């Protein structure tokens, strides 16, 4: 019938009317790259590729959720709070005398299957919702809530309310923008995945940097995301996505994923790439989790995690999809402390560094460094800890 493609293109030169002269159909057109998501008869791949200011047509590839049921539950009550384990070994709640992560330029976008937006231990801090579902953008709830639970699961990690019920974030007052990229069933397709990453950095108003000042994470007049986490995984490496990463790092965005489950020796993509940071998964006992890819940045609580599921409830789960909103927590408590000390937030920073003058370099030597000294092939640098990280960030 026909199939899905990703077509770079040198924007000056490409003519459109030659994809639809093939019998193409355009789906969406991107607006930070250089780029068209359309759907040719596999006959017309061809032809395609030997046109005028095409570039390079890569394929729809596949990424999936990467965090299972523990027990195979299907959700449950809490009644009263509690606090989850991965948020005390994460060291959060020492921090939110300093920052809850309430600061309002801040949001945290988390692409993922949706969310329950109406769950009573989360609504407050959902500040918006899409659905890139099949290269449509869609701002109906309808399209926006959760059918899977992993989304919601992932989103309680960060943000949950800390109150009467339920359980607690990382940075319980954090601003959520829910960014569906998967199905019911938990898969996603690369293209509508960098179409996530780009609305994440267009934000609600459609507006990347409406202010034309050439600031958008941390500022103000924006309304972007300062934090894009994505606990999902594929095995493909496409340049296109990859533009779309570099175009939310250059936003200043820091950009989190999960390893992956595998046990293999290095982590999936996005995980993978230079300016993600790729999050490892450990257990109650500091253990590595077996599952867990190697060779992350960091690591975190990845391992039985209660958080909040579907229809106003409870869950607990497992995979590096656990691990990751962890860490994006305490990148939102960062940035939500230092741009409430001064009023500006951090560069991202780089893999190497180990300062604490990025965010990344900080969460690098703020990290409990476990297994052999230093960076190490099943820990990454370390367990990424909140109250630590924020010192440094003031200090
Ligand atoms: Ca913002
Ligand atoms: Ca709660
Ligand atoms: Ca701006
Ligand atoms: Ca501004
Ligand atoms: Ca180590």
């Amino acid at each position: 019938n026909t199939i899905r493609v990703i077509v770079s293109v040198d924007k000056a030169k490409h003519n459109p009317h030659e994809v639809l002269g093939i019998g193409g159909h355009i789906v969406y057109q991107f607006k930070l790259i250089p780029a068209v998501v359309v759907d040719v008869p596999a006959n017309a791949v061809g032809k395609l590729k030997k046109m005028p200011g095409v570039e390079k047509v890569e394929f729809d590839h596949q990424a999936v959720l990467l965090g299972k049921p523990s027990w195979l539950g299907g959700g449950s009550t809490q009644p009263a709070q509690t606090i989850p384990w991965g948020i005390e070994r994460v060291k959060a709640p020492s921090v939110w005398s300093i920052t809850d992560g309430s600061v309002s330029v801040i949001q945290v976008a988390v692409l993922d299957t949706g969310v329950d937006y109406d769950h009573p231990d989360l609504a407050a801090n959902i500040a918006w919702c899409v659905s890139t579902l099949r290269g449509k953008v869609s701002t109906k709830l309808r399209d926006c809530a959760d059918q899977n639970g992993h989304g919601t699961h992932v989103i309680g990690t960060i943000a949950a309310l800390n109150n009467d019920i339920g359980v607690v974030g990382v940075a319980p007052g954090v601003q959520i923008y829910s960014v569906r990229v998967l199905d019911a069933r938990g898969s996603g397709s690369y293209s509508d995945i960098a179409i996530g990453i780009e609305q994440a950095i267009l934000g609600p108003d459609g507006v990347a940097d409406k202010d034309g000042d050439g600031i958008i994470a941390g500022d103000p007049d924006d309304d972007a995301a300062e934090v894009i986490s994505m606990s999902l995984g594929g095995p493909a490496d496409d340049s296109y996505l990859y533009d779309m990463i570099i175009q939310a790092y250059n936003a200043g965005i820091v950009i989190v994923a999960a390893s992956g489950n595998e046990g293999a020796p290095s982590p999936s993509y996005p995980a993978a790439y230079p300016e993600v940071i790729a999050v490892g998964a450990i257990d109650s006992n500091d253990n590595i989790a077996s599952f867990s890819n190697r060779q992350p940045e960091v690591s975190a609580p990845g391992v039985d995690i209660l958080s909040t599921y579907p229809d106003d409830s409870y869950e607990t789960l497992m995979g590096t999809a656990m691990a990751t909103p962890h860490v994006s927590g305490v990148v939102a408590l960062i940035q939500a402390a230092y741009y409430q000390k001064y009023g500006k937030i951090l560069p991202v920073g780089t893999f190497d560094d180990i300062s604490k003058n990025t965010v990344r370099g900080i969460l690098h030597i703020t990290a409990d460094d476990l297994g052999p000294t230093g960076w190490d092939a099943d820990y990454g640098y370390g367990v990424v800890r909140a109250a630590l990280a924020v010192q440094a960030a003031l200090g």
